[PDB]
């Protein structure tokens, strides 16, 4: 049960005091609770809370999240979650300030990597994004976003000079394979692609799912989608493509490189009809009233669309974890997981034969 | 009907083409339509629309205003006008950007000073501002926005160095009453006067609320208030008293000072009567039920709370127009506004008794 620095706790305890209605208002400083759920350098996370011997006055929360952002861009992410808040699609925005947020508390614990492939929480993250994709946001809608970010980052990456040997070696392999190329190539076979512009989550993983507590043996509604920071208008192929390709990355793993990678678990065929099957109906409200012909052809053309774009979260990845080697302050095997991703990324185009 | 430079128009081309879906995405440049609103250095406004001969795809808007700043704040503002656009309580949000907004275009005209006093214009704005007090925002609820801003300009006031006769002639009547202890008698007053702290508009004037069009002669729900950018937690006796002061002050005279004021417009008990009894059951919603004798104590009480925190509305805004006096770009007779509000308090103070 950790505590934060006495300077944090008490710059906690002015916000909650401050921004909280209720009892919240006329706290002491002696009475206020909280604890460190997430540290770190970044987005460090606190439970704030009430003292169990304090009754609400009204209906203030009890207990809160507290997100410290640490060491434009800020104004769509806070527009951004304060809509979905609004929406019914996000934890409840209670307070914004320079350095952080005050959010609703949803007792919970994020999915491991295997539970994605039960078919029920598959199922109901298909109708969460499906639900997602069908937001109306105030920001860009020109699909700029997929090769904006790769061009951004394959630019990075080549100017890159590592000062270590391992990473200086496993760059050149990575490097090796003509990656202006390639980029280029991938461009033409999505060009090809026709897929939809929508609201994308663009980090549908375990880590940002959560399970809702005392949900755990219902048949749906038991997850919320969390941690929108990355959202943008993008292809509906990468969202979900990007979502099947979590299947077989576990970022839980104790030791060095700090995640397992299984090509092996990437969804069957089988699988990703019954996930695309929860998704379009969801999507395209009289879905179900389509005859089996027309339901089978969208299905096909959906299996292929999001196998395509798959191509892309591997690559834009791929390329990402070569910029965090070079800028990260975090531990992690970010060159062993660039060669992960790149790997699978020719595995997946030699089986679509592209 | 004024166009805008060739830079603008551009601009606003590719703002309306990339943030608004349908026709919009396909638009051609030579296509485009606009118009300047309202001009000036800050917030300038423009209408923007389709061709009369393209027709919509789906639900798109056929014409948007653009809003253009100009030359945390951003963060709140940003935010608020997101959330008070979902809950159908200001126009839509289409586009937020570095220079400006996509908003919904209302067609409306704006009330006159006069058509503050029309007993349906009254009730609506009463039920109107109950409706604003009752929202729940993610800003600090602390109420020291009032005499936080007051302290602010009367600090900046006494130190101003005018160069022009007249202004330091006027400058130096304003500051002979002995403004620091008098802003002390009123936080006096004040402390002793009970009022709820709610999301207050803070600039609830004529300028600021839209007259809609088509629903001129319709007995209720012709109104809108608009321009929240002031808003903030604060006294309800403010944002009331504030409004009974702008019965008194015409901003539309054509020729110097620019404003005309009438100590005799101000709203007789009897009106500000009516407009609390529209007020109250807009805000607590049981209220018709009280028996009538709690009903007259509760409005009794409202109307001593607006009629003293309508002297917060004198010496705020009297301390805020000499500042724009030292720093505005603006022509407006600064000076003798602020003399106006002074007198006004005064007079105020007077038949209080205080
Ligand atoms: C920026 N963005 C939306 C993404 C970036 C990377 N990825 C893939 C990914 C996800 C998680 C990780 C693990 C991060 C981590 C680092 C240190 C300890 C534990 C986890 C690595 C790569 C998806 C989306
Ligand atoms: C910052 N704030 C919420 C307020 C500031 C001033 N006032 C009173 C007020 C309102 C309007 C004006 C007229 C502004 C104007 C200036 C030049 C041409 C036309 C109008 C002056 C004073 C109310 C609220």
């Amino acid at each position: 049960d950790e505590q934060p620095e006495p300077r944090t706790r008490r710059r906690a305890y002015l916000w909650c005091k401050e921004f909280l209605p209720g009892a919240w208002r006329g706290l002491r400083e002696d009475e206020f609770h909280i604890s460190v759920i997430r540290g770190g350098l970044s987005n460090m996370l606190f439970q704030c809370s009430l003292p169990d011997t304090t009754a609400t006055l009204g209906d203030e929360p009890r207990k809160v999240l507290l997100r410290l952002y640490g060491a434009e861009a800020m104004v769509l992410e806070s527009v951004m979650f304060a809509i979905l808040a609004e929406r019914s699609l996000g934890p409840k925005l209670y307070g914004i300030f320079p350095q952080g947020r005050l959010e609703q508390f949803i007792p919970s614990r994020r999915l491991d990597t295997e539970e994605l492939s039960l078919p029920d929480i598959s199922a109901e993250i298909a109708e969460k994004m499906a639900t997602f994709h069908g937001m109306k946001m105030p920001f860009n809608k020109e699909p700029k976003w997929l090769f904006g970010t790769m061009e951004k980052y394959l630019k990075e990456v080549l100017r890159i000079k590592f000062t270590e040997e391992s990473r200086i070696k496993k760059l050149h392999k990575l490097l090796s394979y003509n990656l202006p190329l390639e980029l280029e190539n991938l461009r033409s076979l999505l060009e090809s692609t026709p897929s939809p512009v929508v609201f994308c989550h663009n980090d549908c993983q375990e880590g940002n799912i959560l399970l809702l507590e005392g949900r755990e043996n219902s048949e749906k509604q038991k997850l919320m989608l969390i941690d929108f920071e990355y959202s943008s208008y993008n292809y509906r192929g990468f969202d979900i493509g990007n979502h099947f390709c979590e299947w077989m990355y576990d970022y839980s793993y104790e030791k060095y490189p700090f995640f397992r990678a299984n090509i092996r678990k990437y969804p069957t065929k089988k699988q990703q009809l019954h996930f695309i099957s929860s998704y379009l109906p969801a999507f395209q409200n009289d879905f179900e009233n389509l005859s089996t012909e027309e339901k089978s052809i969208i299905k096909e053309e959906m299996l292929l669309e999001v196998n395509r774009f798959a191509l892309a979260s591997h690559f834009l990845w791929g390329l990402w974890s070569i910029v965090q080697a070079k800028i990260s302050s975090i531990e992690f095997g970010y060159m062993d997981y660039a060669q992960a991703r790149f790997d699978a990324y020719f595995h997946q185009k030699r089986k679509l034969g592209v």
